[PDB]
């Protein structure tokens, strides 16, 4: 019941072990169309199968990649990552603003913020059959503007049609993470439903703490450390391993590896006392009560 | 000395009757590319095709299209307008932002910016060896923020290398035209290779004079009337004729006609007392002095 590119969807259950927020690419929309001279579309090709196909070597079965509006989604390359490598690749749909949304948008409704969303989800993402099987928005340094409420409430819509899940770019240093949390809540999202993402650049684990009570995925997604992991090691000795999930991206609106995870993050952790059934718990059992 | 789209470049002293401030299509960058189904391009295609045509027919030889990043700026789209009609078409290049800059500008400078326009002016347009003619900015209800700012300096880099004018959206009701005009003076850009748009919306007068008298040309340039007319006949009866452009564009960034100025403006001005010789200057002797 998650779509994937390039394939046939996927029962929940079987994802397997999942890196569950890795863009492949990311840039913005309007400087690539206006000045393609700055890209390398090959390059960027060739680094993403690398990437994935490292991933795959440590036993990632499913990478979710939650490139939307803002950072460049391009459903062909993404298929063509997969066929590539044979990754289950997981894609979204959503917009990542931090201020005011393009001029496009001006005196549109909500509803219609949300029929895109709805659109990518039911019929297909940019003219093709691969469809979207999450909600990705963001808030920032700017906090909760009337754009981004907009935004919020929108992916509140979507959810609430076709039950995807949504993942959010907070800025851990303000309150944009609980906010996101409560709006959504407050339209009807599950809290389940939703992770609330980037919280590994701040320290502040009551901050963290109190987003996970409140029932949503914690992401401690910005790997690439020790205060990351000191702080990720303590949710984890605080027993809050059902809460956590673990990722690198790096922000895709920066216009490090995939596998930092395996070769600095995880190492350390088990070397911390941390075992192998919390380890499963972080990337096998959350994601798939996530997409569940 | 002025490139043109599809065609070899021309002297300034040829364009004759131009059209100065008109889109031949507008949209925002990132909804295209990511929901495609709003759109559709052949019908933008005949639009513009049938629009350039009426102009012709009403005896235009040169349209100066001010679309550029923000705006959906697509070279070949145009070259195929010019294929299919034969007018003289001038592209440009800028950026139109009103609060910041998309994700891929953080940290970068204004040379950086700056370059990017040179490349577009010097070089080619996304890939081609169409140049561009122009640099065209914007600033808004939020005035000069930092990042409208730095696409201001940028400007006058370009036009300090280049030569080309400058062309700008400003809001007529704050003051954003004239702190334009300043920053960019005080960057060393000649007021006569400036010209301050949008100015048509307010009947102040005295501030549209002010921008004139300082130097540069005033775009009244939204035409699509009578108090907008009236504000133009004023102008043309206080002696402003030779620092007038007239268009109708309606603007880009809104995601009515071409020639609503032959069947609207002009006959009504010249009703009023307009005789041929204002005409002349307006669209033909003012176009040539700016692109002098
Ligand atoms: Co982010
Ligand atoms: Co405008
Ligand atoms: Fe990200
Ligand atoms: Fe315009």
């Amino acid at each position: 019941r998650i779509p994937l590119v390039g394939k046939d969807s996927i029962e929940s259950k079987d994802i397997g072990f999942t890196l569950i927020h890795e863009h492949l690419r990311g840039f913005s929309e309007a400087v690539r169309q206006q000045w393609p001279h700055l890209y390398n579309e090959d390059e960027e090709f060739r680094n993403a199968v690398n990437e994935v196909k490292r991933a795959m070597q440590f036993g990632v079965k499913t990478i979710v990649d939650p490139t939307v509006m803002g950072c460049g989604r391009d459903i062909r390359f993404m298929e063509k990552v997969v066929k590539a490598t044979g990754i289950n690749l997981v894609a979204g749909t959503g917009i990542i603003i931090f201020i005011d949304l393009p001029f496009y948008f001006l005196n549109r409704s909500i509803d219609e913020i949300a029929d895109l969303f709805i659109h990518d989800i039911k019929e297909g993402i940019q003219g093709t059959l691969n469809k979207a099987g999450f909600v990705k928005i963001a808030a920032d340094e700017p906090g909760i503007t009337k754009d981004v409420e907009k935004v919020i409430k929108a992916a509140a819509i979507a959810n609430k049609e076709t039950k995807v899940p949504i993942i959010t770019h907070s800025n851990a240093h303000n309150n944009t993470g609980l906010e996101q949390q409560r709006i959504l809540t407050e339209e009807g999202v599950d809290p389940g439903k939703i992770l609330i993402g980037h919280l590994g650049d701040t320290d502040n684990i009551d901050y963290i703490k109190k987003i996970a009570d409140k029932g949503s995925f914690i992401g401690l997604d910005r790997y690439g450390v020790d205060k990351r992991n000191e702080t990720t090691l303590r949710l984890i000795k605080d027993g809050y391993s059902d809460k956590i999930m673990i990722s690198h991206d790096y922000c895709c609106t920066i216009d490090w590896s995939i596998t930092l995870i395996f070769e600095d993050t995880i190492p350390f952790l088990k070397r911390n006392g941390v075992n192998e059934e919390v380890i499963a718990t972080i990337f096998k059992e959350n994601p798939k009560k996530f997409f569940s």
